[PDB]
This record gives C-alpha cells, structure tokens and sequence, in this order.
C-alpha cells in the first residue's frame, strides 16, 4: 500500500500542476515505479481520477472530524465550520486543493463516487438552507456549482497566503460571499 | 506599432505565468531585445499598469458597444455588463487571464485605478450603488475583484468547455456573483 500511497501523492502533485491531462507515465516516474505498476493499481485514468477525488475528500474529512459537532446547530454555523476547515486544508496542502478542484470539475466522476463523497459529509443535507436556484443547481449543474464554490475558496486562500495579517478577514469575507451566493433568495416586486 | 507587439506579448506571457513573467521573453516574443521593451516601459510596474489600462480599454470598448441606456434596473445593467465581460473573456482568453493577474497584483497605482474607473464611469456608479461596502472599500476592493474574476473565469471555462449550455452557465454565474457581492433590499 506504501507504493499505492506514493502514487496517489504523485498523481495529486501532477494533476495539481497539469490537470486531468497529466501523464500516467510522469505520475509513475515521480512515484518511482514504472507506468505498468500504476495501471495495475488503477485500471484507468478515470478509475484513478475517481479514487483520488475520494482519497482527497477523505483527507479533508479527516482534518475536520477533530472538531465535528452535532447536526442540531445553525446551518450557517455548520457551513462556516466546513468552509474554514476547507480553507485551512488548502493552505496547508495546496496541491491537494488544486488537484481536487481539477477532479471536481472533471466530467469524470462516477455517480458511485458522488454518493460516497456525499456520505463522507452528513452535512451535505441541504434542508433548504440553500436558495431555490442552488437546489436546482445541485440537480442540473452540480459541477458548475462546485466550480464556483472552489473559485471563491481559492481566491480566499490566495489572498490569505499573500497577506496572512488579514487572513481571518478574507476567510470571513469569502465565507459571507459564498454564503449569500448559496442562501440568498429571489426578492420580487 | 512596435509598442503594441510588446503589449500583446506581455499579455500572453502574463496570461501564462502571471506578474513574474520575465521582461526577457516578452521582448523576445515581441521580436526585440530587452532594452527596447525597457525603452517603451521603464519598469515592470509601469508596464503592468500600462497593460492593465490597454486591456481595460479593450474591454470597455467591447462593452460600451452593446449598451443601451433606456435600461435602469441595476441588476439588468450589471447582467448585461457581465454578459459583455464573459463574451470578451471567451473571445480573448489571454486578455482576460492577464487582466485578472494584473488586477489582483498589488502593483496598480491609484492613478491607474482612477483612469480605469474613468473608462466606464457608468459602471463605477453602478458599482457604488449596488455592491456591498466591504467589496468596494479601499482595503478590500482587490478581494472583491478577485472574487468577481474568479466567478467570471469559472463561468468562462464552463461555457467554453460546453458551449451548448454557455448561456445557462453565464446566467447562473451571474446570479451567483450578484447575490455574493451586492447589497440587498
């Protein structure tokens, strides 16, 4: 498994730098195993993509479970906790964030992986904290939704990293911006 | 002109590698050694600012073309503005990527910021009206633009990857940016 894990870390780095296009040969060389070993563990580029999205999401969920709390809590409290966890994770593990973002907006994630990934987070039970637009987006435009979220989260991380004196402000502003985006609803004449 | 070839090469270089892009290759790909480039622009900072302005002027041209002024809803106006911006980015990806890098650089003089405000006065007024104050402030204007350009680039990337649904992506992205960034009732 030692070998498989080194491969996952190498794929993370490769995709972080070059996206889904990253070569299987380069991943294997940067693991220090020939490309055949790689295709033994993962039988396809797709199977690897999916396994890596899940491995990375598990890593995220691990960093959170330390401070995980009960569902009877404000949806904004829970969502801010998730967002702060994510930002901390991306700052500590930039390649992990970059890779996972690439994976998320790939059109390559099986529904099985999507269900496993929902089930890493009991928290993804919307309970209409979301607006009507975004519940509609979750059905029809889920990748675009995640894309937008990760865009806001990455902008947050980049500014925090560039100017940590203001990190908390940025994390706050970014959070509110995504929260309004996710939660604010139509106001009519 | 020669200057224009330099600016277009600088756009391409920054689109690819950000502000770090070397003056040497910008000059090389313009077809001139570095001294010529430094003749036209005496600093990287001066070049950064001059290019931000050249690019914003291009954007402002492409937007002001399509504007009709009978419209007065601020969400209507901003939605058309965003359609124009998304169009420009789709048509000129290097120009968008570069302008985004330049915008969130901490390298833009206040003179450059006001000249660029004054390319589209109507958009600056639109923005003081509609945008939250934090994202408009002196201290967090850059973060606001960062968020905006993030959403705009995600919109562009999805539209480009899947043009059959481009309008859907442009609409949704707009709403997301609007709700995120703008003051409420």
């Amino acid at each position: 498994e030692d070998k498989k894990q080194a491969l996952l870390e190498a794929a993370t780095q490769a995709i972080a730098q070059s996206g889904i296009a990253a070569s299987t040969a380069v991943i294997a060389r940067n693991a220090g195993v020939a490309e055949g070993t790689l295709f033994r563990y993962f039988a396809t580029k797709d199977e690897l993509i999916n396994t890596l999205f899940l491995h990375l999401k598990q890593d995220l969920s691990q960093s959170m479970i330390m401070e995980l709390d009960r569902s009877i809590t404000d949806a904004k409290m829970m969502t801010r906790f998730i967002w702060n966890s994510y930002i901390s994770w991306g700052l500590n593990h930039p390649a992990r964030h970059r890779a996972i973002r690439q994976l998320a907006v790939s059109e390559k994630l099986t529904k099985e992986t999507e269900q496993r990934a929902d089930d890493m987070f009991p928290e993804l039970r919307d309970l209409s904290h979301r607006s009507v637009l975004m519940v509609f987006m979750s059905d029809e435009y889920r990748a675009f939704g995640d894309g937008l979220f990760l865009a806001l989260a990455e902008t947050t991380m980049d500014f925090a990293a560039r100017d940590p004196a203001r990190a908390g402000e940025y994390i706050a502003l970014g959070f509110e911006a995504m929260w309004r985006a996710l939660t604010r609803e139509e106001q009519a004449a």
